[PDB]
């Protein structure tokens, strides 16, 4: 459980997120391509992109950064609370587009690096460690949604 204090940090550097949503989505899913190419394969709408140069210029990649964003960002402000906003992303997720908990530990450390480049001064060890706090909860509470469904990993 993140305490009062830690919560704090975490929403503080997620406001400066949410005043360039559409660049932050942006520099994640390419940092997340990049490292872990096996992730692209999971879009079929992205499968074609080969450079980073490309992954730039794509409109709708930066549409569905923006997407993701949007949704993380619904969760983070339920600060922990965030049941409803969890299961359908989980349900889908598992099922649908059939992604493994690894993959979402790989765009956790994406998400850590781009708010690290973007935001040093709100983005201390102290922030660091309340923002993984966050994302290791988020991680933890779809991983027991994968598990009951039959999915777990
Ligand atoms: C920070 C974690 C992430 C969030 C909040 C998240 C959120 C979303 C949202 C809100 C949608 C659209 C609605 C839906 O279909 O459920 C979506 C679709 C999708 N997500 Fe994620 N996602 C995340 C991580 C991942 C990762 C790591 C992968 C793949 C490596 C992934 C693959 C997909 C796919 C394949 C789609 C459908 C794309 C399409 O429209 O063709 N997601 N995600």
């Amino acid at each position: 459980v993140l305490s009062e204090g830690e919560w704090q940090l975490v929403l503080h550097v997620w406001a400066k997120v949410e005043a360039d949503v559409a660049g932050h989505g942006q520099d994640i899913l390419i940092r997340l391509f990049k490292s872990h190419p096996e992730t692209l394969e999971k879009f079929d709408r992205f499968k074609h992109l080969k450079t980073e140069a490309e992954m730039k210029a794509s409109e709708d990649l930066k549409k569905h950064g923006v997407t993701v964003l949007t949704a993380l960002g619904a969760i983070l402000k339920k600060k922990g609370h965030h049941e409803a906003e969890l299961k359908p992303l989980a349900q889908s997720h598992a099922t649908k587009h059939k992604i493994p908990i690894k993959y979402l530990e790989f765009i956790s450390e994406a998400i850590i690096h781009v708010l690290h480049s973007r935001h040093p001064g709100d983005f201390g060890a102290d922030a660091q460690g309340a923002m993984n706090k966050a994302l290791e909860l988020f991680r933890k509470d779809i991983a027991a949604k994968y598990k009951e469904l039959g999915y777990q990993g």
